[PDB]
């Protein structure tokens, strides 16, 4: 039914494939870690309409990616990850935000932030300055682990709900 192009960006370590990873797992394989850049394809009802997803799972702004300027542009919508024990990680967002507006020349691109790693106790990125960052964007943010699975799926929604709002506009 409904396409959506959906392009997961962050520092390299914040957990971008973990998390791409175990919304598109169907478990048949018991671990699998990618080192490369790839896509993957999610079939979702989301608000009662079937949703396919396509998932591309970026590398850091060091690993280089002849093509990652057409999938910004191919991309209806960005996860943008940090790390909540990982203060560099979460002063990036900015670069990966700037990328995106440079390729799609606009500042109203569907995104979601996305703390991951809220599984640990220890964390030094507090929930206030991401909630204060998502603001100064106008996008959600959303705390996720891939390891207990919190709000992985829900990251993922509430990304594909930003996509139907923005294009209803
Ligand atoms: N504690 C914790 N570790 C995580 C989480 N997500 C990913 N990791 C770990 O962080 C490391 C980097 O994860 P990876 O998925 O390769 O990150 P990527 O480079 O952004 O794709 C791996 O050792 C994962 O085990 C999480 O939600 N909680
Ligand atoms: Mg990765």
């Amino acid at each position: 039914m409904t396409e959506y192009k959906l392009v997961v960006v962050g520092a390299g370590g914040v957990g971008k494939s973990a998390l791409t990873i175990q919304l598109i797992q169907n478990h048949f394989v018991d671990e699998y870690d990618p080192t490369i850049e790839d896509s993957y394809r999610k079939q979702v009802v989301i608000d009662g309409e079937t949703c396919l997803l396509d998932i591309l799972d970026t590398g850091g702004q060091e690993e280089y990616s002849a093509m990652r300027d057409q999938y910004m542009r191919t991309g209806e919508g960005f996860l943008c990850v940090f790390a909540i024990n990982n203060t560099k990680s979460f002063e990036d967002i900015h670069h990966y935000r700037e990328q995106i507006k440079r390729v799609k020349d606009s500042e109203d691109v569907p995104m979601v932030l996305v703390g991951n790693k809220c599984d640990l106790p220890s964390r030094t990125v507090d929930t206030k300055q991401a909630q204060d960052l998502a603001r100064s964007y106008g996008i959600p943010f959303i705390e996720t682990s891939a390891k207990t699975r919190q709000g992985v799926d829900d990251a993922f929604y509430t990304l594909v709900r930003e996509i139907r709002k923005h294009k209803e506009k």
